[PDB]
């Protein structure tokens, strides 16, 4: 029996648009009047930061706060602007300002209420991504939010995904994950794949389902219980 639903990482409440708005806002109220295109800093950013991410997957869990900051002070110093003080309180500005939700996502929260625990996990310090859900109206429409911060391990490390179990109180086989992380697999949850754009085929194979559309999900998790 299906029990618990979890949403894994912003990557699936936030819409791809968004996503690069609120980094590109970031990017141009950092630069200021300094003669650097938004979009090269922005570009050079996601490079840097993609690689501090893989350096830690894995690893005992550490701020992205810290890691941003450290990536920051590179591109200061290769472009030649002044390093922005701070950061992080600009970063949340312009989340709350521009992030946004996929259209169906209030609904497909509500859709499950009371029926199946409803937990997102997230590779996220604690702090800012729950006011970040509370500025996108949404944190009360869960159950549990785990992040590596709480388990103290960052993805893949499993101690995420026993936390979030734990919250639910239920075993693996009782959960369904929805994410584009294409796989956690030892504990028996259900996996998901979100593939917006049809993008990932190489890695449905990998996948107990391939959705589209998060209201795909409840229709899974009722043929899963009959």
């Amino acid at each position: 029996m299906i029990r618990a639903v979890f949403f894994d990482s912003w990557g699936t409440l936030i819409s791809v648009e968004g996503a690069y708005k609120v980094h590109f806002k970031i990017m141009e109220e950092v630069l200021g009047d300094y003669p650097l295109n938004p979009k090269t800093l922005l570009d050079e950013y996601e490079k840097l930061a993609r690689e501090a991410f893989s350096n830690n997957a894995g690893k005992p869990y550490r701020p992205l706060r810290d890691i941003l900051e450290e990536v920051m002070r590179k591109l200061a110093e290769k472009y030649g602007f002044k390093y922005p003080e701070n950061l992080w309180e600009i970063s949340l500005r312009m989340a709350q300002r521009y992030g946004e939700l996929y259209p169906e996502v209030v609904e497909v929260l509500k859709s499950l209420k009371g029926k199946y625990h409803v937990g997102v996990i997230l590779n996220r310090d604690t702090e800012p991504s729950t006011a970040f859900l509370d500025a996108l109206g949404i944190k009360d429409l869960f159950d549990s939010i785990t992040t590596s911060e709480e388990a103290g391990f960052s993805k893949p490390h499993p101690r995420i995904f026993e936390l979030a179990l734990k919250k639910a109180g239920v075993k693996g086989e009782k959960a369904v994950c929805v994410g584009p992380n294409p796989v956690s697999k030892n504990l028996g949850m259900t996996s998901i794949l979100l593939d917006r754009k049809g993008e990932k085929r190489e890695f449905w194979d990998k996948a107990d389902f391939i959705v589209s559309d998060l209201r795909e999900v409840i229709k899974i998790v009722d043929e899963l219980n009959g």
